[PDB]
């Protein structure tokens, strides 16, 4: 069925693509995106809008985002140094909602992760630097981020961490997933 | 147009010589090669540096090789003994990449293969005894093997065996064809 591989992790609808590269460390080439992989993949056709870009520092952690309005799916991955991604799954009814999965990704590994609408976004960065780059279906609003802690207690996640993530402001004052309004 | 036959297989690009016989049993002639029926045959011309010889038991399997820098094309035959010969397409878009073709050659059928820069290849021994040689455009350097697993589920090779193959360490240690960095 591919020509990138593609995973479904204990979440279902998550799922981790893993780029088939031709050539080695002094020239390569590789596809980062196929509409027909992709859609088949996923099971359903997807329009991406937007592209952002971002560069980080070892141990920053902008974590624990989603909207509820101008919902998003996302595919993320690293084209420079290596984030722990996660997404936690808060759609109403989801014999998933409250769970959570992530992995690492990078530069050399050249793995990927589809997030689809309905869960929340985090990760942290391991290395020197990290650049992160992801499309989404729908425009970043602002005024329309919610925000889950990234320690939270009952969610527990296992940020690979071992010292205190850099955090913006925002997301220091990030909601307790007990109290935050999920998706429809 | 000959006098050696030449077939190309169901890919295309790889290409199977029958030379023409002289005599019979007990003397005969022919000609292994010829630059000019040779280039005709495979569109373009060819420079051939290294020749390599080997000599190896019934069930021997040397496989899944090819070198992605210093890339090689080889034109294989059976001196001694006969082989199942088989070549993997592994070639950066090409409409049969990860497709395989397989043919025996041996030192009766005098039957010899083309196989590209661009495919893996391989062979297991049929014959009590099996001598192999092969012309290539560029050196065999171990630095720069890769090599896929003989028996790999998705390629699915058609190994006319019915006994284990008895593997080097290196080809037991082969990569998953997922996994395998391939040709720009």
């Amino acid at each position: 069925s591919m020509a990138m591989k593609a995973t479904r992790l204990a979440i279902p609808d998550v799922i981790l693509f893993e780029p088939r590269v031709f050539g080695d460390d002094r020239g390569f080439f590789f596809e980062s995106y196929n509409q027909r992989a992709f859609e088949e993949a996923c099971g359903h056709p997807v329009s991406f809008v937007q592209d952002n870009h971002s560069r980080s520092a070892r141990g920053v952690l902008r974590g624990l985002h989603y909207q509820i309005r101008q919902a998003q799916g996302k595919l993320v991955r690293a084209t420079l140094g290596e984030v722990f991604d996660v997404a936690v799954d808060l759609r109403r009814g989801s014999p998933t909602f409250g769970q959570w999965v992530g992995e690492r990704l990078s530069a050399e590994n050249k793995r990927q992760m589809w997030i689809p609408a309905g869960f929340a976004h985090g990760f942290v960065v391991l290395s020197e630097y990290a650049e992160f780059l992801y499309k989404t279906t729908d425009f970043w609003a602002p005024e329309h981020e919610r925000c889950i802690v990234w320690n939270d207690p009952e969610l527990k996640i296992d940020w690979p961490l071992q010292d205190a993530p850099l955090l913006s402001e925002k997301d220091r004052q990030g909601k307790a997933f007990a109290d935050a309004d999920c998706f429809p």
